[PDB]
C-alpha cells in the first residue's frame, strides 16, 4: 500500500525534496521500477545486423513483460503494453541509435519504445492509472553525442521560437519516412497519438503519464516530457481542464538542449524529471558545451559496489543494469558511505550486456541472447531465424 | 521408410563388404546413413559446455533423458529412436590441448572432462534399423593450430596385450582413453573401462536378438572411435559375457580424422574380420593429414570437397573445412570429388546448421555465424526472483536399470 499512498512525492511532487540524501526506501524501489521499464527496450530490440530483423522488437506486445523477466517477483509491473514506436532519421546517426540489417524488414527505421498502462490491478497497487512511455536506448565512442543545436519551432512553436534542441535527438523524434509503414508518422507523434487515446479512456480516473529512459532514451524521454507538457497532450481531448502530471525517470542522460529549453522547462508547472547520474559514467557530460541540464539529479557511484570489476571502463559505467545495481545498493556518494544492497536485486542481470561483475561473482559477461541467437527446428526439419514475434502494431480495441 | 529400405541393406551399409559400390559415386541409402551417425557424434559437440566462464565447462549441458530431443534429433528423426544410457568422462595425465579437455577459469573437475555416451535403440528403432543398435559416441575437439594433433607414439601393450607387443598408438589418444584421476567419481574408471563396461551390459541384456556396434566420433572424436573399436574387436568385448562364440560386428563411423596408430596398429586392424570403419574425409581439411610422420591410415576412406558447395563462402578456412556440420552439408549434397562433379543436395538438410559453431555459410544464406548458444547462455530466472546459471541439467549417471 506504500506506493499507492506517496505516489505522488514518489513522481517528484515536492522535487523529491528530503528523498534523495539520504535515499528514501520507498523512491529505491520506484526508480528501479521505472528503470526497469526502460531496459525492457533492450532487452527486445534486435542487435544482431545478420538478421533481416536487426533494429525490429524481438518480442510482440502480448504478455509483453512475462517475456522480458518483469512478471516473477514483479507484482507491481501490471501493464498492457498497447504500442509499439518506431523512429528514423533524416540526418545520419551513430549505429548505436539506428542500427540496420547488413542486408531488411526496414532500411531506415528502428523500434524505438512503447506504450504501456496499468490495468486495474496495477491502477490499485499504484494509486492511479498510470500510462507509461518507455524510449528505447543506445546499444553498444562519447563522440556518437556529437550534435549541434537546431532550432526546435516546429516542436515547442512560435511562443518558445528561442529553443534549440541538440540535431540529433532532434531527427530521432521528428523524422519521418513517407514510403515506410513504420515511421510515415514520425516517433513523437505516434507517442502523442497513443498517449491521447488512453488519456482520453481513463478520462474519468486519476492518471499519470510516467516516462523512461537511458542514454538515448534518456534524451528522448526528456524532450518527449517537455513536449508533452508544453504543448498540452496531458490533458484528454474531451477534459481540456484536467492536466495530469507528467514525470520521466532517466538515466545517464547526455543534455537535450540550451538555456532557452531550460527556460521553457522551468516555467512548466506539470512535468518533473529525476537524471539519475552515475558519477564516473561521462556520457552526462555530453556535449560539453553549449547545453544545459533540466530537471532533479539524483547521484549514485558504482565504484562504490563491492561486485563490479575495478577499474571500469566507458561500457561499465554507463550500463543501464550497472546503473539499477547502483541504485539498489546506493548508500550515497561520500567517500564514508558504504554500499549494501537493501532490495533483493540480482546481481547478474549487470552482466546482460557488459562484462561488469567481478570475475569471482561466477556470472558470465554480455550473457542476453536468445537460445541459439534465435535459429529455432521448424516441423518439417528445416532450420530458420525466428528472432521476431509477429506483431502488426494494429491498435488494441479501446 | 514403408518398404524399410535400411533394414533390409544395414549390415551393407554398416560395411558388410566395405562398402564396395557404394562410395563412388555415393550410395542414396549411405548418404543418409552417414549422417545418421554423424549426427550422433555432433550431439555431442551440442551437450558440450564450453563455457570456460561457468562451473560446469567440461560438462554435459543435457542430461541422459530425452538426450535426443533435447538436441534436435527428434523432429524429422524418424530412425534415432536410441536411449542414451549412460554417459563417458575422461581424463589425461599428460597436458593436452584445450580443444581436448576444457577446463572452467576458476569448478565441478579441475582435470576431467564428458567424453561422449552409449545409447541403444529402443523396441521402435530395432525395428526400423533391422537389429538392435548399440552406439557409443566420442566427443570431439572444440575451438587453431594443427599443431595440437601432433603427439608422439606410445606402446599400446595395456590394451592390446603382449600378443601385439608392437603397437604404437598416439600419445594424446592413448592418455585420454586409459587416463584415471584416482579421487574423481567421474574417472577413477578410465573412459575406456567405462564403454567397455556399458557395452557390455547392453550385449548381456541383448544377447537372444541380433545386434551391431556403432561407434561415432569427429575429429578427437574420430581418433578414439577408431581406437575404441579396435580395442573392442581385438580383446573380445563384441561378445557377451554368456555367449562367447556370439561376436558381433563393430562399425566405426568417423569423420575429420586423424592419424591413431603406427603400422602395427594397422597390421592388427587388417587381421580382425568383424571390424569396420569408414572415415569420411574432406579434402580441403588438413587434420586427417596429422599426424603426418610414422603413422598408418586404417580402414575404407571416403573423400569429400566442401569447397564445391556454392552455399559455404569461400575461401574456407582451418575451421570451416573440418567443421563437423561442414562435412555433413558436404556428404548432404556431394556428387563425387571430380572437378567435373557438380554439387547437389540430395537430402532435405537445413544449410543453416553449418553455422552452429562457424561463419561457414555465404552472407547471402542469411544465417547467423557461430550460432549455438543456450538462452542467456544459461542465466534463469528463478521463482524467487534470483538469476543463476543453469547451464547443467543434474544426471548421476547411475546405471539405469536393465
Amino acid at each position: 500500500r506504500e506506493f499507492a499512498k506517496r505516489w505522488r512525492d514518489l513522481s517528484g511532487q515536492n522535487h523529491w525534496k528530503g528523498m534523495l540524501q539520504p535515499l528514501d526506501q520507498d523512491l529505491r524501489e520506484y526508480i528501479i521500477h521505472y528503470g526497469e521499464m526502460a531496459q525492457a527496450g533492450y532487452d527486445t530490440f534486435n542487435i544482431n545486423t545478420e538478421s533481416q530483423f536487426a533494429g525490429a522488437s524481438i518480442y510482440s506486445r502480448k504478455d509483453f513483460f512475462a517475456k522480458v523477466g518483469l512478471e516473477i517477483a514483479h507484482p507491481y509491473t501490471k501493464y498492457k503494453v498497447t504500442k509499439f514506436i518506431y523512429a528514423t532519421s533524416d540526418i545520419h546517426v551513430p549505429e548505436s541509435f539506428l542500427l540496420f540489417p547488413i542486408s531488411g524488414w526496414s532500411k531506415e527505421s528502428n523500434w524505438m519504445g512503447y506504450v504501456a498502462v496499468t490495468d486495474d490491478q496495477g491502477t490499485a497497487l499504484l494509486g492511479r492509472r498510470d500510462i507509461v512511455v518507455s524510449w528505447r536506448g543506445s546499444v553498444q565512442w562519447v563522440e556518437d553525442f556529437e550534435f549541434g543545436l537546431v532550432n526546435a519551432i516546429k516542436i515547442f512553436g512560435e511562443r518558445n521560437d528561442q529553443v534549440q534542441i541538440h540535431q540529433g535527438w532532434y531527427s530521432i523524434y521528428m523524422s519521418q519516412d513517407e514510403r515506410s509503414p513504420f515511421t510515415k508518422t514520425n516517433a513523437r507523434d505516434q507517442v502523442l497519438r497513443e498517449v491521447g487515446r488512453l488519456l482520453e479512456k481513463y478520462k474519468d480516473e486519476e492518471v499519470s503519464i510516467t516516462i523512461c529512459g537511458h542514454s538515448l532514451g534518456a534524451a528522448l524521454a526528456t524532450l518527449s516530457a517537455t513536449d508533452i507538457v508544453a504543448n498540452g497532450y496531458n490533458r484528454p481531448k474531451s477534459r481540456p481542464d484536467k492536466s495530469c502530471p507528467v514525470t520521466a525517470f532517466v538515466f545517464a542522460s547526455p543534455r537535450v538542449g540550451d538555456s532557452d529549453f531550460r527556460k521553457l522547462f522551468s516555467g512548466l508547472e506539470d512535468i518533473r524529471v529525476l537524471r539519475t547520474r552515475n558519477l564516473p559514467d561521462v556520457i552526462p557530460i555530453y556535449p560539453p558545451i553549449g547545453y544545459s541540464e533540466v530537471g532533479d539529479e539524483f547521484p549514485i557511484d558504482t565504484r562504490k559496489s563491492p561486485y563490479m570489476k575495478s577499474p571500469g571502463n566507458l561500457a561499465t559505467f554507463h550500463c543501464l543494469e550497472g546503473y539499477l545495481h547502483g541504485v539498489a545498493g546506493t548508500q550515497g556518494t561520500n567517500k564514508a558511505d558504504l554500499f549494501r544492497l537493501d532490495v533483493e536485486r540480482a546481481i547478474g542481470l549487470v552482466n546482460k550486456s557488459v562484462d561488469g561483475l567481478k570475475d569471482e561473482c561466477m556470472v558470465p559477461g554480455k550473457w542476453r541472447v536468445l537460445k541459439n541467437k534465435g535459429m529455432a527446428q521448424q516441423d518439417d526439419g528445416s532450420w530458420e531465424l525466428v528472432d521476431h514475434e509477429i506483431d502488426d502494431n494494429e491498435d488494441l480495441d479501446f
